[PDB]
């Protein structure tokens, strides 16, 4: 629409559609560090000046939910505290459009160092399929920005993020007179997180925290979407 971040939003969605959906399984610069069920979590080891930046990428397949649903739930701030366990406080700093907000939040200490806070634009978008033979893609991008009404917090260190949750609904209609049900749909999810913790910590500790907290978030967040949509009509 007409807001000042539409160009940046476009570039991010684009970067993510081209570079983030890419296959990471046989990629030797990624290591698969967590596997649970349909979930796989990868990281690539990266540091710049002693600071761990490790790109992370998780794939998941979740039964009975659509991509539209998973992204709605991921994006929607009124349900955040139902699933998010790492947040201390947050608030919407601005509304840019009906699908784009800027959020400030403070995180619980996940290592014994200063709390980190973050200031990011969170946008939800549908990428149209090219044919009706492919899935439409829903994506939430969360990436850092600056705002007059949210400068640096004396106590907290400022993390910078570039995150995306990308989902696609696979449908598999039954052969007979039955109506399509939640049994017939599967959500493919790619979640990517590139975080700059904003200062130093021992790499072993930050890496053990990523390994612990990302899979805990995915399991709990996806399970939550499954619970909140069970029995309801399907939103594609
Ligand atoms: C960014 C601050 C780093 C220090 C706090 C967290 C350190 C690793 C914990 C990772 C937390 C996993 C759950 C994240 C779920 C998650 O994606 N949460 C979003 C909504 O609260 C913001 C999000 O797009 C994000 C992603 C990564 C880090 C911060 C915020």
């Amino acid at each position: 629409g007409t807001h000042r971040f539409v160009q940046k939003v476009e570039e991010m969605v684009q970067n993510h559609m081209t570079y983030s959906l890419q296959d990471v399984g046989g990629d030797a610069n990624w290591q698969l560090v967590v596997e649970e069920g349909e979930m796989k979590v990868y990281r690539r080891e990266v540091e710049e000046n002693g600071i761990v930046l490790d790109p992370l990428k998780a794939t998941h397949a979740v039964k009975g939910v659509t991509g539209h649903e998973v992204c709605n739930y991921f994006w929607n701030v009124d349900v955040r505290n139902d699933w998010e366990t790492t947040i201390e406080n947050f608030h919407v700093v601005e509304t840019l459009a009906d699908n784009a907000i800027i959020i400030y939040q403070t995180h619980k200490r996940v290592w014994p160092a200063s709390q980190r806070d973050v200031l990011y634009l969170s946008v939800i978008r549908k990428i149209p399929a090219l044919t009706e033979n492919d899935p439409e893609t829903w994506i939430v991008c969360n990436f850092s920005v600056d705002h007059d009404s949210a400068p640096l917090n004396n106590r907290c260190v400022r993390a910078k993020i570039n995150v995306a949750m990308i989902c696609q609904t696979l449908v598999s209609p039954p052969e007979g007179n039955q109506e399509i049900s939640r049994d017939n749909i599967l959500c493919k999810i790619t979640y990517v997180a590139n975080v700059n913790p904003g200062g130093w910590a021992p790499a072993s500790v930050l890496r053990a925290v990523a390994k612990r907290e990302y899979p805990k978030f995915l399991k709990r967040f996806t399970s939550y979407v499954q619970e909140k949509t069970a029995g309801k009509p399907i939103l594609f």
